[PDB]
């Protein structure tokens, strides 16, 4: 499969190889804050990242992933809409060529400069590959980024990007603390959805934080210097690696707050 974010292989084309692209619970979506229903029955979110073990950062030609040791319950997400324990496996971002675009979710149609996805899988399914075949297999925690002041907790990520410029490159990335990427508030919206990249599997409980984090212009500028291409190939800047909002169809977005 040769999917991407260009005119000839971008989101509008994905349905040809991945028909589920036109499915009933596709992501991302627009979050209409005036339609989302406060669900007083949602439990508080439990983000338990103290024992998180980062390993490696990889440019996969679509984004970069920071990978974690998920062979044990080290870094987990519980509570909120979730039943059971979801293990952190990686995080990545989507971002734009310009500060007014880049997020995949939107809020009342507002696009943010970027969006952070912390990907977790349901341990009841034993491994990630099994989990993605289940309607409740994954929980992705989505965090918006807006351009303003620098995010100190992001800088170690920013500084290693020069070493993974092109597709297939990876670098050691141990001892990174993902807690430094969280906003103060854990207020969130939640809805059932999908992976936002092929194979677009409908296996995700989305948890999208209401409070964005601020990153500096210089920080996101360094995201934009990454390459989609591999080494020794013509340069294609890794920018605008976001899927646009998809039809909500028969889904309700629930809010953890009023
Ligand atoms: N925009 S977002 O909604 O959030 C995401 N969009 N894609 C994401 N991942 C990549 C992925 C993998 N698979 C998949 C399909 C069939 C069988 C198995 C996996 N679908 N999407 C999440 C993700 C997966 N992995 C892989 O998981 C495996 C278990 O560790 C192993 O092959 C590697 O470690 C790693 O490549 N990494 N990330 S998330
Ligand atoms: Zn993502």
């Amino acid at each position: 499969h040769h999917w991407g974010y260009g005119k000839h292989n971008g989101p509008e084309h994905w349905h040809k190889d991945f028909p589920i692209a036109k499915g009933e619970r596709q992501s991302p979506v627009d979050i209409d804050t005036h339609t989302a229903k406060y669900d007083p029955s949602l439990k508080p979110l439990s983000v338990s990242y103290d024992q998180a073990t980062s390993l490696r950062i990889l440019n996969n030609g679509h984004a970069f992933n920071v990978e974690f040791d998920d062979s044990q319950d080290k870094a987990v997400l519980k509570g909120g809409p979730l039943d059971g324990t979801y293990r952190l496996i990686q995080f990545h971002f989507h971002w734009g060529s310009l500060d007014g675009q880049g997020s995949e979710h939107t809020v009342d149609k507002k696009k943010y400069a970027a969006e952070l996805h912390l990907v977790h899988w349901n341990t009841k399914y034993g491994d990630f590959g099994k989990a993605v075949q289940q309607p409740d297999g994954l929980a992705v925690l989505g965090i918006f980024l807006k351009v303003g002041s620098a995010k100190p907790g992001l800088q170690k990520v920013v500084d290693v990007l020069d070493s993974i410029k092109t597709k297939g490159k990876s670098a050691d990335f141990t001892n990174f603390d993902p807690r430094g990427l969280l906003p103060e508030s854990l207020d969130y919206w939640t809805y059932p959805g999908s992976l936002t990249t092929p194979p677009l599997l409908e296996c995700v409980t989305w948890i999208v934080l209401k409070e964005p984090i601020s990153v500096s212009s210089e920080q996101v500028l360094k995201f934009r210097k990454l390459n989609f291409n591999g080494e020794g190939e013509p340069e294609e800047l890794m920018v605008d690696n976001w899927r646009p909002a998809q039809p909500l169809k028969n889904r309700q977005i629930k809010a953890s707050f009023k």
